[PDB]
Parts: structure tokens; C-alpha cells; sequence
């Protein structure tokens, strides 16, 4: 199994409603760009693609509190709800700056199955973030909602933010701070990203990153990740601004869910 | 209809003290000047004032709590009572730093209708912000107390404060933290304008500018911004400044309600 | 339909996970007699019954917080969990004294889908349960925790406590009180439910009862509350206390969910 | 003038929304009956017979929390809320029995207008109630909640509940302690009923009773009341039960807003 | 193992320091008898037979909070510290009714290991002990601390305390409610007691009782107990008020950690 | 009249120990200096300067709470008692800035009757004191406390203290964040003041400022500060460090309380 | 006996469990630096290095609560458990920066037996740190938990941080503030260091420092540094990096525990 050592009934229970049952991997479409980049392709209409996305494969979303309480559909089937608790802006005199905009309690009586915290290690002050990470993950360890860490090492001395060490360091902090899962960039090659898999106890999801030349990179980034360890991906961008939403989430499905090759998957995005 | 989403019996009963039940729209005049630029012409007299626009049809007013415990009227049309939160003034040695000065248990056990706060998007350290719409966010969300985020792009490094992408951003971000409704400047043009209305999911106030040249300028700018998708006008000194408070505000009355042109509006104005 | 005006998110996303999205309608199986009663027939082994129950149709069980935290199945049908807040004993000197034991806050931090409560209308200081539901109706209202409401009308002036009137009064009461959801008795009669059920602002889930002579009476009486009106049944020992637990459940969702019929039904039923 | 010695902004504004500006009278229309009496002739279908009534003209009505997100309406005309504290039925061990089953802060989330609460002085330790009118008042003062409070004499040594002196001491008790405003039985003499009045500080609203038995009889009570000093009236069954809702209540409004005498008022019922 | 189903890390590591590794069975030495009966023999010198205890192969040892602050010899052998939250006692008017005298949290900040309570099911007002047992159950969930609820048929109309269905029941009941551990009497014979501990999902310890004849019915009524499936004994006066201490905790160990029979179990009393 | 909007009833009773009931006018005598500059001429012995000040006129006097544990006298003339929550000192490398160093709390259950703070506005990081004064209000408010704020404008990019424009800002600014009294500069002239007057919707009383050589031009300052709208004066060292503080508080007296004319007024000092 | 003046029931129980009865020292394997400095060699599968150095004899081992989720094991020697409170990493913009990550709460009810804090005396606002030593040893003392404070001398104007006299001052310091038991660095020779301890009325641990070149040079250090009066060591690297894991502890136990020459104990690693 593969939370099978943690000592909670709660989040156990609501993380059976972000992962798939027999692959044991997770489909994230994270949809919060609204608050650090203002509205862009994709996600004007947020219900619309939320409704997609879900029909597509995907296994929950990632939302801030102010856009749940709209896109509620409970039409089509159902995906997770994942509420973000954190906030920044580019136009902000401190891009890197991120604070914490909503409680946990919010979240849990919203009825989302997880949280999630962004952290910029490296970013100025960025030690405030340790003590965030620290008490808010004390307080879902009390609520038994599920914590998903967003760690990246992004400040003013960091010139690769996709370092091999960097990265396995700080998914390394976000467990060893009492994340359950750990949200970070794929580190380039297979072998790289198995050592910041296997240096972090907790299961590490990979991002997407911004939107890909060919679905075929994409889908082959995915793939790679995947074999390197990785309990899953959470992929925003390259999916909703993605001429076909439907039909590439399908593919993602494929690789993630049922370890489809790429070359297979490639021919869901139906035009 | 308007608030299609909203789910809190609070708001929505309150909600309707503030919107016209026919056009779903709403005329809010804002009398807070006296915090940021001391006494100004028009506000000396609150009572004056107060029942002078209130008389002319206003939906509602924006005072802060020091004087609404002074301008109380009993005559005149029942107008909304929106209490402000923020605070800052021009003599500060940073004067778009904005704090909170009241809080929502106050406003509501004084009557208020809805509260409202001042978001100064790319200014110093605005992040202790975004934290503070976060939270009092959800504070209204318990109390069933509307909340009125009004999000302006102004900091060192913002030359155009009514630039079209910054706007819509500052607007979605009120939004996304748990804004009700989100008050902002025009950005000029019709189409620009309606960029940020449809980017923001919460209806979109419109802010009237400092006092304006000619009449027929001032009304177009509101019929343009109407017919952009405001959902109401928030206008200050265009209309407590005025020669004819009662019939400039009629005028404003005429085209946000009734979808009058320019033409037909400044008809109201004797003077 | 069912539920269009709880203007609550968090409720609204939790119900959905003990009622069917098509019918509208839910299976609730109570296993809560441990309490009460003691170790009986079919509740000895929680995790055997609570799956047979579950890889047969039921949405919910309704279990107790120390019975929880043992028998999770984990491995199956995912059925709803409600968890009950109120205790009383048979070898108690007052059998018909119920008291809070359990708080909101642990069913919610344990992942529960809702929680329910037991009132005994009419048996001694029932005012203080009044006082019980109405307090913690306010709480589950906070939480966004769906509440249901078990009323009954029993107590030392009470010979029958299937009559119509008192049945009717008792399902009223709980949902004046703030229930989402009443459990109670069913009169005996078709056309004497319809007034519980039309007098009831909210739903109405019949209860099964003790041991019924035949399998056709015992489906014959949800038929005719069904067609009263009930949202659904709550039925224990009929079903878990059946020789063929798995099949006696098939003809319960068969005529809950697929208004089949009893012969239909009675099929079902592997013996 | 009503309202003088009230220097509560909050109060003031609240009581606006259930009094008539004109007259400085109110008609509320109690349907509260559900928690005591079970469904009742009327009250079956909520957001029916409230609406009605608020054609009529009525300025406000009184329920539970339970019933509340079942009577918006945004329909026609708009009344006032108040929102009943008390709980206590007919098929409890001892219907004397009162107790607080929802708090003032759950009322005024819930954008009501006043909160009600029930003392039936002369019950068994009716002294409890007297703690919880008190502490009640007290949040009452802090939130700017208008308190109704309903001063009965009842209880196993009080032959005749309407008896004037009883009756004008209850109502003082209520003043007192720091109610509002004070609902009350009629006595049944224009001199009688004008010392209940004139004996307590606070407005006195007076109850309708059970259905007398012809139109003229109730209205000629309402407008004996009136002439005695009363701010206005609280009738339930006499008005929801009635054939004609919307012209019974508006024979009512002729009667206490227009203080028109009976053979114009029952002009207004159609029969 | 014995707490497969216990998903609290605290409760793990302080249950490792009451059970034994190997057999996963407990030997405790109730010493709280001073609170209910006064000074008895056995119980004067504390300290003494707290290591007498302890170098026979005591587990762990009950004591109320004030006896605790004393007998601690930090020379003998290491024994786990339970500490007891209910008191009582015989030249009360009502030698049946327990109190809470102590909290869940004094308890931790001493170093205890777990907590007990007991609860006398069938006496006076035991409804209050129901809440009591409950209530206490969830702050023992909170700091991790392990329950022992001693669950006892206790009251006017119980004439046998040792009957099989009756002590079942109490025992489900404990279990029910949140206890991680069950105290309670042996019925008199293997299979009926075979039966409360197949009903009660957590494990169950048997009480000594009062001094029986010889050292061959005692320990034979442990033999079978174990047998029957405790998980454990806890002895009070059977063991401090026996001629030889020692030897008499040894035998138990004997028989409760290594399975040995009566007769190689004797040779363990030094006469 | 003065107070006339204020609804609070606490605040009002307060009030009337600081204020004369004919006149409508106050003298303060403020002896603060303590903290900010030191042990001064005439507040080395602080019994002798409130007893003399007191017989001369004064209404109240202004220190802090650890000097309040020394001039208290009852041997003489009563007069009001206002605690200061502000803190700072010249010997700080920030004179400017202040804080709260005593909470409202402390002030009323010493029997003070209205609470002073100190806001520069225009000096460092003042936005913090806009908090703090918006905050304290509420708890005024709440407790019924009369809050003075003495506001000036104080800060480095300003060269003139008593620019009008700056000064009436400073004094709205008070009001507006719910001070009950402002303390602020004279302007130094009758017209320029009166606008400071006007433009604050709340009385405003005068500062004395440092002791200018003549009497005359002081009562004259005083006479002209009354005669523009003052509601009374602030006068400490012009008082405390004169030869005559009995008779030249009776001169301020005469002028503030009788409109004495600068003439008759200094026929009180003797000295 | 070691902590002879400690009169602290909770803290004495818990400090039994890290320290050797007989030879009242102790040995701690720190792993926490995965925080620090990311996943490093030894750190990467902690039940291995956990149960490995158990197995060593090591008494207690000190993690990060994120990390005692995991490696948690119920067989081998159970070792003390120490929970790390303090947060910082080298990829900081300030290394030197240590932030409370954890609270003591958190600590005991995961059933740690102490917890530890990092304080870099001489660092940027270093201050703040000893408010946090403060505050932290008050709630420590509360809850019976041992406080292991890590004082070192570390700073922009400290170039020597093993210098005597301020690796004296350090661990005073932490004594002097509550600190149970103190980690510093070894000064170097046995008679600077034997002033640090004979300075520091608390226990000293002595930290190993980095991988030594040689085994025969790092078991000297241990050697010297008991022959001084350290109460212990705490080895990280130098144990969990080693070829030999449970070879290298037991020759630093045999040294600690057993007072063993370095020779002797070298007979303990394995190639």
C-alpha cells in the first residue's frame, strides 16, 4: 500500500478520494493560477473545465476557497476537491512571497479531501514558510485532512530551480515538516528525480510545468517521471489551455493510471 | 440571476439591501474620504450628504464606524450601510499601506449590510493583504456578512493603474480569496472592461474617479462600463462634489437601473 | 427534488455520499445496537457484516466513534459513514435516557459523512435533548456536517408509539430544530405517513424495526413507505441479522432505488 | 415616539424592518406552532402561507431556524425575520418546560432581524428561564439584536393565565430583565389591558389566542388591544388558519396601521 | 497482533510499555482501593508493594494521581503507570456512584503510560457516566493517551454482577464508546466468558475479585480466563494482601505470559 | 447639543464627570509628561498639582496608571480621572513613536472615566497606530469607556505642526475611527481653527501647548480656541509649572466655562 | 544520582527512558539534519539506521515529528524518542536562522519522551531564539517534558565557534532559561571543556561533529569528553555514515556506558 504507515483514519479516508484505488497514483489538475497570474486561457470558465477535466480521467482538483463556492457543478461524476491555502502575485514587489490566505478549518468545512501549501525555499524570509508548514501541518494532522506540500527552491542565489539536489533537499523538508504528499518539477532525467523519490519518505507528485512544445515531450516527461517513482503527476496548464482537454488528460490518464506507453496515449488527443 | 452561486442565507438577505431587485444592479456611494484625505467638500455635513444621494434613489452608502454612530438620519430613502475595514492616509509616510481598522463583528452588530476593504495590489509588503481579505473572507463567510474587495493595482512599480491585464488580475484575486463583489477602476475602453468582468467571477462594481470635467463625460464613462458588465457603479466625489447632489446621483440612478443614454440622464441635473 | 435549497456547500458535497445521485433515495443501515443492547446476532463481527452490507447496495452505515477506528473495510464498495452521537443503555435505570457522547468535531476529524442523534420525545427531561439537537444542529451547520435526526415519541404517557399524530409531531420537531434528515417509525399505514412525510420539511428515512415474521411483510412495509414518500430506509436487524445479509440488502435497493416490485425483489433474497 | 430610550444603532436599525415608520405598530404573524403543536392546519406548507400573509402587508413573521432555509422566497414583498430561541412541546412530560435551543449569534448569521424568546413564568423552576431571558438580553444588547420577549403566567397554581395583575407583572418582569419588546395575552377589557401597558417600559405586542369563533369578535380584540396601548399584534393560528390569509391579515393591518374600525376591515376579507 | 486496528501512534508507544513484546498479554496490579475502601492490608506501605510487584513481573500498576507523587523508587524493575480518573466510595451514600477526580491531562504531565476509568453500568444517573467515558474518550484520542474503561453490572435491579449477557454487554459497550482496553469480571466458566470477549472488538482483561480460597482456584479462574481469551489480568488484592508477593505475581506472570499450568506454577510461591 | 448622536449609555454617564453640565465645556489638565520628558517642573509632587489643579476648577485630569497609585486624594474637590494608553519618550531614538503601553481593561477597573491615546499621524510606520486606535475604539465602545485621541501631525516631511489643512485632517481622522473627544493644536487663528472645528464631527478640545511668556497671549489663545468651536482645553505645564496654578486655572476656568473676557480672567492670578 | 534537584515527576519519568540507569549518561543519534541539509547518506532509510543503531545500545533518537511517521517499528530494543522543534536549512538565504516548526503538544501526544531546540547564540535577531527557548522551557516544564537545548556559538563576528569561553556562555545560557540538558561542541581539550561543564548547572552532551577521519581520533573525542563530565554524547554522522552502524555505536557505548579505553571499545567495529 501506499499510505500504508500512516496513523490516521481521517486522512486515510479522504486520500482514498485523490488516488485510484488500483494503480495507487493520482491525476492533480491544479487550477489556481487565477490568484498569482490573473485570468488566463483556460480558466476564464472554470466549471467548464473542471467538468471536462473530470470526465477526462483526472482525480481532483486544486482550488482557492473564493472560486469552490462558484464551480460547483455535482453533475457529472465526481473529483476530489483539493483547497490551496496559500497566496502570492507576480505583480506583487515580491513575486516569491507567499502567505497563508485560508485555514484549514475553511477547507474541511467546505467538504474539500485536501489542502495544499506552496513554499519557496530559498525565497526571502522564506523561514516564515517553515513555521506555516510546521503548525498547519500540526492542525491537518488534528483534522485528518490530507497535506500537500508544494516545496521548490526558488530565491534570489538560485539560478537552476530544477537542481537535482535542491529539489530532492526540499522534498526532503516538506516530509520531513509533516507533509503526506509532496508536489515538485521533474528534475530532468530518470535518474536524478528516482534519488529526490527515494530521498523523501512521503509520495512525491511531479508538476507539469508551463505549457509544452509537443504533446509528445510532455507525455514522454510524464512517462520518464513515472518509472523514476512518482505517485503521480499534477499538471496544470499543459491540460486546460490544451486544445483538447478532454482528450489530453486521457492520455495523462493512460500513462499515470495504466502505465500506457507514450506512443499509445498520444492517440487520445482526438484534434 | 445575479448571485447564482452564493450559498449563505445571510448574504443573500443582505444582499438585498444594497441591489435593486429589478435591474440586479447597484449604485453605492462611497463616503470614507475623511480617513485617507481629511475633510472635503461634500463630506462635512454627513447628513447631509447621506440623505442628499439617499434621496436620489442610492442604494447604499460606504462610511466607517466613527461616523455612521454620528450620521444617522430616520428620514430620507432607507439606504444600505456598508462599513469600510481599511485604513490609511495620504499624510503616512506610505500612504498605500492599508490596515485593518474595524472588524466584521463590529460592522454587523452596528447593522451593516456589508463590509468592505481596500486591497492595494503591488504595493509594500501587500501580501500581509492577501492574508487579511483571506481570513476577514472567511469571518464574513460565518457571519453571512457580504464582503465588498475593492482591488486596485497601485505600487513602485505600476505606472499605469488602469493598465487592462493588472485590473482584471487584481479583480480575479479578490475573488479567488472570498470576495463578494469587487470594486475597481474602469480601464478606459468598453472591451478592455469587459476582459476584467468576465475574468472575475464575482460581480464587478466600477469605481468613478476623482471629480471629472464635464458631466456628459462623467455618465458616459457609466454607461460605457454598464454596457461593459458592471454590475453597479461605486461613485465618490463625482457625485457628493457635485453642484446637485440629488440630481447627479439621479442621472447615475437613471443609467445604471434603468439603462437610459447620456442624453436622457443629464435631463435629472438641475443645474 | 431532494435537496435544492440547503444552501450549505460543505452538507450538500456530503450527502452526496449517502444518497443515490439518480433515485434520490438512501439505504442506511444502522449498526449502532452495540450500545444499547450489546454484542448481538449479525454484530459480532463488524468489519464481515458492515462489507456484506456494503458489496450489496447500502450507501451509509451508522456506527459508533469506537467502532469505527476497528472494523474499515478499505477493501471493496465505499459506503457512506455516519457516526452517532448519542448513548443509552437497556440495563440502564432509565432506558429511555439519551446523552451526548460523541462530539461533532471527532466524526468530522474521522472523515464521517454525517452524524445522527436520538431523541425519545415525551420520556423524562426530553427538554434537555431538545436543548442537545437544537445546540448541536447549530455546530453541524458550522461544520457543514449533515445531521440526521432520529426522532421517536416514547415515554411514560405513551402507549403507541406508531401513532400517527405523535410520529408526525416528533418528525416536525427535528426538523424545526435545524435536521437535514428524520429517521423514525413508519404509522402502518399508507396514507397516515403521508402526513409525517408531508409535515416534515425535511427528508423522511423510515425505520425497519425489530424482527418481522416473513420477508415479504418486511418489503411490503418499505414499498408502502416509499410510495408514502420516505427519502429512503434505515433498516438494522432485518438486514444484518438475515440469513442472506448480501441478498436481503439487493431487495431493499431494489425497491428503494429501482421502485421494482416485491416479487422482483423477494428474488434478490439468495436465501 | 416608540423607540427613545434605545441607544443601540444596531436595535434601532433592526427594528425598523418590523415596525411600520408611519404608524409605529407592527403585525407579526407567529409560526413557530411546528415545535409545540407538531404540523398544523396552515403551517404545512411554509413559504405558502408566509407569503400570503406578506401580501397582506404584514411587516414580519416568526419561525425556527429549521424552517427558515425552507421559506425564502425572494418572491413578492419582504418581511421581517425573528428568529424563536425557545423549544418545549405539548407531548413532553411537563409543555410548561422551555429551554434555548438556538443562540442569538445563529440568528443574526442567518440575516434576522430579532430574536424571540418564550417564558412561561409560574412554571416549574421557572427561575432557570429568568437566568436565560437575562444572559439572553445581554448578548442581545452586544450583537444590536431586538429581543421579543413572550411573558406568560402559567404553571400549576395559576387558575386564570389572563388574570391583569399576573399578566401586567409578567409583562414588567420581561422590561426588567432588559426584553425589548413584550408579547403578551390580552386580558380582555380595554382598563384592564391598559394597565399591563401602562405598568411595563417596554412596547406591548399582544397575542391573538386560539381561533375565537367569528371575524368580528377577533378583529373587535385586536382593536380593543390597540386602544389600550398596544405597539401592535402577534397572530398565528387566527390568520394562517383562517380561509381568507391574505384578507384576515389585512382586515389585521387595516385595524393596527390604519386604526380603521371593524366594518371597514372586514371589507377586506373575501370571505 | 493485539492493537492491529489502533491507528494512533502516542497509544502505540505508551501500550508497548503496559503489554509484553513476546506474549502481547498484561499483568496489572490495581492499588487504587485506598480511594473506595480506605487503608487495607497490602496497601499501607506503597512503595513496598510497588516493587515486590515489580520484581515478580508486574507490567504496569493503577494508583490515583496523589499516591503516584510518592511511591517512586527508581531502583527494582520498571513498571508501567496507570493512573485511575474515577472516584468513589463505600461510606458514601451511593458507594456506586464515580466521579471524575482527575483529568486526561494531569495524568500525561506525570508520565503516565494510560489512563483508567470506571463506569457502573445499571446504577443511579450511570447515563452520566456514559457522557463521562465518552467525552474522556476523545481528549485520550487527542493526546495519545491509552483508555483502560472498567466496565462493571452494577445496580439496584442486578442481582448477579457476573452474568454472562450483562457483563458482555458492559463490555461492548466500553469498547463502543472509545476504550482502547477493557477491565471486567470473569463470568465463572470458559465458554460464557469466551463470549464477552468475542464481543467486544477490543481486548479484554479479567479482574482477580475478591480473595478466593487457595493459590489453585485463583490462578486455575486466571488459567482459564487466559484461556478463554483475555489479553490480560488485572489483580489487586489477590496479590498485595498474599502472604508472599513475590511469588504470587510470579505465578501469574507464569500463567499469563508463558501459558503454564497451575502445578509448575506453584513451585513459584516461596510457601 | 454636544453628545447628542452618541448611543451608549456607559460612555454618556462617563461623560459627565468630565464635562460641565451647564457649560457643556471641559478643562483637562494633562500630567503625562512624566513618560515622555522626565520629572518636570510641577509634576514632582503629583498629590500637590491635582489637588491644587482640582480646586481651581478642573473637571479631570490626565496621567498614567502607576502615577493614579499617588495623586489619589479624596481630601478635596472631585475630579475626573482619564488613563493614557500611549507610550514614548524623547530619550527614544524614535520620539515619535508611540504605543500602547495600558489596556482599557486596566484603565476602567481602576475607576478611570475615559481612556486618551497619542497618534502622530505622518511619522514611521504611524498605519500602526490607525490599528491601534481602531482597535481601542471597539473595545471603548464595548466597554463604555470615553476615548480622547489627541492627534497631531508629527512626522519627517513635516515642517509646520500647525498647518490648518493637516490639523483638521489629523482631527477627522480621529473621529472617523470612532474617538468620542479629539485633542489637537490650536491652528493660531480663529478662522483657520474653525474649520478644524467644523470638519470634525466629534468636540474638539485645544492643546496649550509650551508656556509662551504672557499670560495674556496664553488666555487669549484659549479665548479664541472657545470662541471658534472648541468644547474645552488640554492644558498641562501652561498650568502645573505657573506660579499661581490654583489662580490660573481659575483664569482658564472663567474663560472656558463663564466666556470671561481675557480681562476679568487674569484678575485670578495672585500668585 | 544525576538529576538529584529536579522536582519534576514527568520529566524524571521521561528522562528514564533516554538515559542508562547505571551509568546515568546517555547516548543520542541526532537525525534530523535531513531538514538541514537535505537526504544524505545514512538518513535515507531511517527504520534501517533507527533499528540499527537501537540495536548499537544508543538510547534515544531525536527526528523531526514528519519523520517519526515512518520509521516506527515494533520489534528490536525500543529506543527513546526525541522530537526536534526547531527549523532551518543551508539552502536558506540565512543558514543561521532557526524557526520553532513543531510545538510541545505535538510532541507528547505522539509519545515523544523529550524534545529538543536549536539555538545559534550570536546569529541575526538571535534574540528572538532565546524568547523561543524561553517560552518553550515554561510549557515544557508544564507538560513533565525534558528539554534538550543545542546551544551553539555561531555568528557573522564569531570566527572560532569552538572558542571556550563562548561555548561556555552558550551552554549557560540554555541552563539559565530552563534547559534540562544542554548539546554543544567539544572545545577541544579536556580541561577548557571540563569549565563548560563545571559552568552549566544542567547535564552536558557533547556533539560529534563531522565524519572524523579516523575511528580511533572520533573515539578519543568521546573518550576525553566523558573524562571531563559530559552527562552523554549526541553522534550523528559519525555513526549512521559509518561503514559499521551498529559496530561503531557499540564502541561508544562501551566508552559512554561502560567506561571501556578506546582501544577495547575499537573492538566493537566490524571492517
Amino acid at each position: 500500500e501506499l499510505f500504508k504507515d500512516i496513523k490516521n483514519l481521517g486522512k486515510l479516508v479522504r486520500l482514498e478520494r485523490i488516488f485510484n484505488r488500483e494503480s495507487e497514483k493520482t491525476v492533480i489538475v491544479p487550477m489556481d493560477h487565477g490568484v498569482s497570474n490573473g485570468p488566463i486561457k483556460g480558466l476564464i470558465d472554470i466549471r467548464k473545465t473542471v467538468n471536462d477535466v473530470a470526465e477526462g480521467g483526472a482525480n481532483a482538483v486544486l482550488l482557492h476557497k473564493g472560486i469552490v463556492r462558484h464551480g460547483h457543478r455535482g453533475y457529472g461524476k465526481d473529483v476530489g476537491l483539493i483547497i490551496h491555502l496559500s497566496g502570492g502575485t507576480a505583480i506583487s514587489p515580491n513575486p516569491l512571497k507567499k502567505v497563508i490566505v485560508t485555514t484549514v478549518e475553511e477547507a474541511i468545512r467546505m467538504g474539500a479531501d485536501a489542502v495544499s501549501i506552496h513554499v519557496n525555499v530559498g525565497s526571502d524570509e522564506d523561514w516564515e514558510a517553515y513555521r506555516d508548514l510546521g503548525m498547519i501541518a500540526e492542525t491537518c494532522e488534528y483534522w485528518g485532512m490530507p497535506l500537500i506540500a508544494m516545496m521548490y527552491p526558488r530565491g534570489k542565489h538560485i539560478q537552476n530551480e530544477r537542481d537535482p539536489e535542491l529539489v530532492a533537499h526540499a522534498a526532503r523538508l516538506g516530509a520531513e515538516l509533516g507533509a503526506d504528499i509532496v508536489k515538485t518539477s521533474y528534475t530532468g532525467d530518470i535518474d536524478s528525480f528516482r534519488d529526490v523519490v527515494k530521498g523523501c519518505p512521503a509520495p512525491v507528485v511531479v508538476a507539469g510545468g508551463p505549457k509544452t512544445n509537443t504533446d509528445e515531450e510532455f507525455l514522454q516527461m510524464i512517462k520518464d517521471a513515472m518509472e523514476a517513482g512518482a505517485a503521480g503527476v499534477a499538471v496544470g496548464r499543459n491540460i486546460f489551455q490544451h486544445d483538447d482537454v478532454v482528450g489530453i488528460t486521457r492520455a495523462v490518464c493512460k500513462i499515470v493510471h495504466e502505465n500506457a506507453d507514450v506512443e499509445e496515449a498520444l492517440k487520445e488527443i482526438r484534434k
